[PDB]
């Protein structure tokens, strides 16, 4: 037999692979979520998958125009799987290119975006534009107002999307985009989970369930299921990523910071990050279980310095000026030995989102003593500077190492 289904092969495997390009979009953009890199457009994507449905034309009309003649092997066996290329490819095209807010009140003004890859295509200037729905469904209505937009397309800018400009209303519920269309088809998009709060108590438990799912998910989700043991390298490459990306910062937190949010996210002692490294992390350890001895969570403390440091230390911690995550154990080390005065900068323990001055002092004895000055919150330092209130303490000469605090500050 003629028989060449090799090419109709070829186009299977290339539209597959065009098909883990998207996923992989939609795993960066999740990731972008808490505050990271990725920036790519679907502008070179759609032009794969432009691609992908001219290999679908030229082999449309060899297969009926054919030379051999073969029947259910060349025609029926051979326009069932050239069929299935087509509509797998142009569903997974709708997709959320602007994702709405995850954190979400239940009354403000929210904006959305879709976008059809193959809608320069399959619907021309005749061709009535499709009404777009975006209802809010749950978690478990995933596994199947203002919300009518007509996917319009661009000419001086090549696009077929969709901008829903209004929008007003441990719960991961999505939005769920849909259109009716015909070569009689149909298109959905699902956004990532968005936990709905009602601004009387904190978001801080939503803020904190939404950084666990857009860091910790599969390519392959079930919408919407989270790994709740993740592995401590990932949590630290995490809380370095919403570091840096929260305070507005390329300073970001190194070895040492790791090893201490460690011996205070496992209540452990331990000094090895060998010990430390390849260890489980629960969502309960992390926002569920309450600090030994404190009235929080390891969340609602990092999220405390966060805030802190992103509102009044962003240039403190650029300058390397803050060592923020040290122990009591190895503020003694170094600043012990140091002259009088020797200081450095950390962070409150007991306090949420606290900077406080540890610094050697002389004891009663006339031994070398660690003295901490009671820490300052952002609304001390809203009312002063950091800077300005170290230079108003005459007791702290130098910020460690050797280096003096006019000159520092």
């Amino acid at each position: 037999a003629m028989l060449l289904q090799e090419t109709t092969g070829e186009l299977e495997a290339a539209k597959a692979l065009v098909l883990k390009r998207i996923q992989i979009w939609k795993r960066q953009q999740q990731l972008a979520g808490n505050g990271a890199p990725f920036e790519e457009s679907l502008a070179p994507l759609q032009e794969r998958c432009e691609s992908l449905v001219d290999i679908y034309s030229q082999l449309q009309q060899e297969v009926g125009a054919a030379g051999g003649e073969l029947e259910p092997k060349t025609r029926a066996s051979l326009t069932g799987r050239l069929d299935e290329v087509l509509r797998t490819l142009v569903t997974s095209c709708f997709l959320v290119e602007k994702q709405p807010p995850q954190v979400l009140k239940t009354q403000t003004k929210f904006q959305a975006g879709v976008r059809f890859l193959l809608g320069l295509r399959f619907l021309g200037a005749p061709a009535k534009p499709p009404l777009v729905r975006a209802d809010m469904v749950t978690e478990k209505q995933a596994r199947e107002i203002n919300n009518t937009v007509p996917l319009e397309n661009s000419i001086p800018g090549n696009c077929c999307s969709a901008l829903f400009k209004n929008l007003l209303l441990e719960e991961k519920c999505a939005v769920l985009f849909s259109a009716s269309f015909t070569l009689p088809i149909q298109l959905q998009a699902l956004s990532l989970p968005l936990v709905v709060i009602v601004h009387g108590n904190q978001d801080n438990n939503a803020k904190a369930t939404i950084l666990w799912d857009n860091a910790f998910s599969e390519m392959d989700r079930v919408p919407f299921v989270v790994a709740e043991r993740v592995p401590w390298e990932k949590m630290c490459e995490t809380l370095n990523l919403k570091f840096m990306a929260e305070v507005g910062t390329n300073r970001g937190l190194l070895p040492e910071h790791f090893l201490f949010l460690a011996q205070k996210i496992f209540n452990d002692n331990s000094l090895s990050m060998e010990a430390f490294q390849h260890r489980s992390v629960s969502w309960s350890q992390f926002n569920k279980e309450i600090l030994l001895g404190r009235g929080f969570t390891f969340w609602q403390w990092f999220d405390g310095v966060l805030d802190l440091t992103k509102r009044c230390l962003r240039s403190y911690w650029s300058d390397r000026l803050i060592i923020g995550f040290i122990s009591k154990q190895y503020v003694t080390s170094l600043l012990l030995n140091e002259p009088d005065g020797t200081f450095l900068l950390r962070f409150s323990d007991s306090e949420i989102g606290g900077i406080t001055i540890a610094h050697v002092i002389r004891g009663q004895d006339g031994s070398p003593q660690i003295e901490n000055i009671q820490p300052f919150s952002a609304k001390d330092l809203s009312i002063r500077s950091l800077g300005d209130r170290i230079r108003d303490l005459a007791q702290l000469k130098n910020l460690y190492p050797k280096k003096p605090k006019d000159e520092a500050f």
